[PDB]
């Protein structure tokens, strides 16, 4: 399917995320059909990010945003509690038994180093993203290209089938 | 994932359709992840609906709509040339080897009799749709319920993450 189409599907998927910092969505497409999806969040039996941020007082009203002064505390907690969108999409394929070899991954946000190295080793041959992650540095995609993975970008401006008024991505103050 | 979310994903999927009468999208979800998708269209090596309608003069400008006087000619051609969204989603699972047993199907439009009977026999246990197909009659879903399939409806009004200005469903005059 068209890149703009799947990317926007990844954006709808991201809305299911309970993370108070960023809402990320990932879609795995094989031969034109979606065979897996994922969004960033905690595992089973684990408290959701938004609920934990509430208890910790990391949020600020108007509709809650993660306070800049607490983003650091969120990153530390998230690193060891929230599975990223890309990995969740891949994890479901392993758990369900769906081969993603040769597939294409669409993700709302450019993958962090942990996700990039996993993607490079997953069998995925193409990665398409929209926004560039907050904490990413230049050349972050080298590991993907060296693995033989094509990396493409589609700007938000080409995505006009979504009512952006109701799509939340970055949720920090 | 939330019904409203997957239904809207089915709507984005429907935009890939080249049919001049209706744009239909179907999504198969298993344990919360999308494992298959489909939209109505011709098979490989087969001329697309919009292109065939153009040659036949079935269309009317403003952005082309299927003329009411030609919908009958379209239905006859479509019946033997276009695979419906629901069946395409199921066909890919059979071709790719992805079990849809116990899965849930989301489809923009209520399935026609051909699709309903196939769904009833597919192993799918839940069907969620948005709009009621033009040519459907009451009790059309009995075959699904008798097969033990739950049937739910979500009105368009609950779907507000899409910019409906850019989503085409019914394309007739
Ligand atoms: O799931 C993805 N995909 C990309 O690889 C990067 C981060 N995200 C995540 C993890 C976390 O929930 C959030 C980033 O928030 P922080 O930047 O505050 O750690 O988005
Ligand atoms: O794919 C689906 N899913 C539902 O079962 C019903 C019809 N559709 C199709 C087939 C055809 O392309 C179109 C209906 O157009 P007509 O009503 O003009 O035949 O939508
Ligand atoms: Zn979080
Ligand atoms: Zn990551
Ligand atoms: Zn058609
Ligand atoms: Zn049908």
């Amino acid at each position: 399917m068209k890149a703009s189409t799947v990317l926007q599907i990844a954006y709808l998927v991201s809305q299911e995320s309970k993370c108070c910092s960023w809402k990320v969505g990932a879609v795995i497409e094989k031969n034109g059909r979606i065979i897996s999806t994922g969004y960033n969040g905690s595992p089973a039996g684990g408290v959701n990010c938004c609920d934990y941020a509430a208890e910790q007082g990391w949020l600020l009203n108007k509709r809650f945003v993660l306070a800049k002064e607490h983003r650091s505390a969120h990153s530390e907690w998230s690193s060891k509690n929230e599975i990223h969108a890309e990995l969740n999409a891949i994890l479901f394929a392993a758990e369900n038994g769906s081969s993603i070899e040769g597939a294409t991954m669409y993700v709302t946000l450019s993958p962090c180093p942990d996700c990039a190295k996993a993607i490079a080793q997953s069998g995925i041959k193409k990665l398409v993203y929209c926004e560039t992650y907050d904490k990413n540095k230049p050349g972050w995609d080298d590991i993907l290209r060296n693995a033989g993975i094509e990396v493409f970008n589609v700007p938000k401006k080409n995505l006009n089938k979504l009512n952006w008024e109701n799509i939340n991505e970055f949720c920090g103050e």
